[PDB]
DNA sequence: CGTACGTGCGTTTAAGCGGTGCTAGAGCTGTCTACGACCAATTGAGCGGCCTCGGCACCGGGATTGTGAAAAAAAAAAGCTGCA
């Protein structure tokens, strides 16, 4: 024993995004806990529906297109437009880096 | 207390029905290869742990903000009649 086991989180990232969006504001541990719950919630919803989609169409593979269709299903209007936008942009940029 | 909405009637409308003809496209098969799993070697990003100091929570004691009472006033209204 002697050292507690490692429990992953999105904290470093939530913080990274925080400095982008507001360089001089911090975040309490409870607030960070809510953010981590948030990310995990949504991960699970999007992956979940992506999972159904693939299975509903007899595909073994969850691709970027299943994420997109799921994102359209789970987010409301404006949020989904921008979400699909950022998702599209990111995959683009990522294939350019090769 | 006033009328909206239920009831019942005569007239009008088009749903449903049974059928026929045409064709998009659902869904299957066979081929072929790009891509994702799986691997072993490599290494850097993120883990837990720990220290510092700055943000925020307290606290007190001063200023603004609404509420309720009481009063004035206004203003109505109520009770009652003159006079035409
Ligand atoms: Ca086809
Ligand atoms: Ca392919
Ligand atoms: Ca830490
Ligand atoms: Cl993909």
């Amino acid at each position: 024993k002697r050292k507690r086991s490692r429990k992953e989180s999105y904290s470093i990232y939530v913080y990274k995004v925080l400095k982008q969006v507001h360089p001089d504001t911090g975040i309490s541990s409870k607030a960070m806990g809510i953010m981590n719950s948030f990310v995990n919630d949504i991960f699970e919803r999007i992956a979940g529906e992506a999972s159904r989609l693939a299975h509903y169409n007899k595909r073994s593979t969850i691709t970027s297109r299943e994420i997109q269709t799921a994102v359209r299903l789970l987010l409301p209007g404006e949020l989904a437009k921008h979400a699909v936008s950022e998702g599209t942009k990111a995959v683009t940029k990522y294939t350019s880096a090769k």
